[PDB]
């Protein structure tokens, strides 16, 4: 019932949409394993990423964006509800003016938008985890 | 006839021990696709660390030990001899004094021992990798 892992679904996002995963880290929090979930802007991995969302399990999570090939402005937190060896549920819910992260039903990190997330076509979700669901979803 | 990743296997190593290691990255380098390879102490992927090799692709190398649970001086390298997109062909060999550390046939990084590699009871390789050798050999 495991998803593959890196995972990528082509992806239409707008105001109302939302992200949901559910998965689990390959290794204990000691090892740091990491998350990453990345917006992108075509179907290439290669592609630019309107929000990159990378976990270091235990330590913390970058976000960011990658626009023609280049890293812009890294914004950092400390905040860390996910749980050492835990299952978790994370949702990247579309707001008019940022997205945001809830984990296991907790606000948890936001970013603004830099790019309209109509600018996005595919997502793709990788790094230390195992996968069981991945799911867009839509309410206006 | 890939190897499963995380790939753990139980080891000893002395002077004259050579770990390889074939593999590919998991994404384009733009991507920054990790890997890393940790002796440890005992079976347990929360034991300490002798030797902790992590390749972040295309930027930079780090490696530590990790002694009682704690992360000790990282030692840091910009040396990037692998190639965007290319299998590789990694191999680490225990010398009196150090590990040497060979990409594709070239001498790339050392690392001088902290704790004997005598400590060593298994190799744990993992994060963005597929992985079709992994062998122990030794040579007097």
């Amino acid at each position: 019932s495991l998803l593959p892992v890196p995972y990528t679904e082509a992806a239409s996002l707008s105001t109302g949409s939302t992200v949901t995963i559910k998965g689990r880290p390959l290794a204990c929090f000691l090892n740091e394993p990491y998350l990453q979930v990345d917006f992108h802007t075509e179907m290439k991995e290669e592609s630019d990423i309107v929000f990159h969302f990378q976990v270091c399990f235990g330590r913390r999570v970058v976000m960011n964006s990658r626009e023609y090939g280049a890293w812009k402005q890294q914004v950092e937190s400390k905040n860390m509800p996910f749980q050492d060896g835990q299952e978790f549920e994370l949702s990247i819910s579309v707001l008019p003016d940022k997205y945001q992260v809830m984990v296991n039903g907790q606000s948890s990190y936001t970013f603004d938008h830099r790019i309209k997330p109509e600018a996005v076509k595919m997502v793709q979700v990788w790094r230390d985890i195992s996968l069981t669901k991945f799911n867009v979803s839509y309410l206006k």
